[PDB]
RNA sequence: AAUCCAUUGCACGGAU
RNA sequence: AAUCCAUUGCACGGAU
RNA sequence: AAUCCAUUGCACGGAU
C-alpha cells in the first residue's frame, strides 16, 4: 500500500540472516530517520524475508522508506512499502 | 541511452505491471502522486510500445522532482516503478 | 553505509561498459544533482562493476543515491551506497 | 472480459 | 545449530 | 582490439 503509516513494510530481505541480527542491523539504519517503537521479525514460513518497523512519527516512516527504498542489503535491494494497516502498538 | 536526469515538469515510469488496466493503473497514479503537487494529466496507452509505461505531468517542476527522488523503485503491483524526467516537454505543457 | 556522504559507491556496474563511456554516462546521469569534483572508476579485478562519484555538496549524493537507487544502466539494476569512507579529495 | 505467445517500450502486436 | 529442498510471503514448512 | 574463464568487488586476474 501506497499510504502513508507509521509501520514500514519490508520484504525482498536475504533470509539467511537470523531474528537478532535483522533486528540489530535494521535499527541501525533506521533509526536515523526518527524513534524507532519495535521491530517485528519472524522467521516462519510465511514471515521470512519480511520485516515490520513502527516509527512513533509518520513523519520519519515517510522519509525511512523513501531514502532506504531498494537500498542492497545483506545483497538484495530493500522492498518497502508502507504498512497495509497500523501496527497494534499504533491502534492502542 | 542514460536514465533521463534532467528535471522535467512530466516523469517517465516504465517497468509497469502489464496486468493492471489504463483505467486502474491512472487511477492507482493518481493516488500515489497527488502528495507532490498538482497533476495536470497521466498519460497512459496499452499498444505493444505502450504498454508497461506512463507520463505523470506535474504542474511545477518541483514536484516532478519530489516524485522522482521519493517514488523510485516503489513496488507497485510487485514490481519496482522505474522513473526518470521525460526526455521532452508533454503537449499541454509546450503551450 | 547507509550515512550520508559526498561520495556515494555504485557497483553491479555492466561490467563490457569500458572506462570512458562508464565514466562519460555516470557524468551525464549524475551531474544533474549537483556539481561532481570526480569520478573514480577502475577495471582491475577487484575494481570493475563499480564507481565512486564524488559531489561538491552532500544533499546531491543523496538526491542522486534516492533517485537513481535501482535504476536499470546498461541492463543492469545499479546498487548505490554512500562510501564507508571519505573520498582522500575531500578529507 | 479471461488464459497464452511476444514486448522494458519516451509518448501526447499475435493466438484460443 | 548446520546442511540441502521449498517459500517474495502484510504481520502482531519439509529432510538428515 | 575482439572473445572466453573467473570476479558482486569500498577505492583513491588468467586465457586465444
Ligand atoms: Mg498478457
Amino acid at each position: 500500500e501506497t499510504r502513508p503509516n507509521h509501520t514500514i513494510y519490508i520484504n525482498n530481505l536475504n533470509e539467511k540472516i537470523k531474528k537478532d541480527e535483522l533486528k540489530k542491523s535494521l535499527h541501525a539504519i533506521f533509526s536515523r530517520f526518527g524513534q524507532i517503537l519495535d521491530i517485528l521479525v519472524s522467521r516462519s514460513l510465511k514471515m521470512r524475508g519480511q520485516a515490520w518497523v513502527i516509527f512513533k512519527e509518520v513523519s520519519s516512516a515517510t522519509n525511512a522508506l523513501r531514502s532506504m527504498q531498494g537500498f542492497p542489503f545483506y545483497d538484495k535491494p530493500m522492498r518497502i512499502q508502507y504498512a497495509k494497516t497500523d501496527s497494534d502498538i499504533i491502534a492502542k
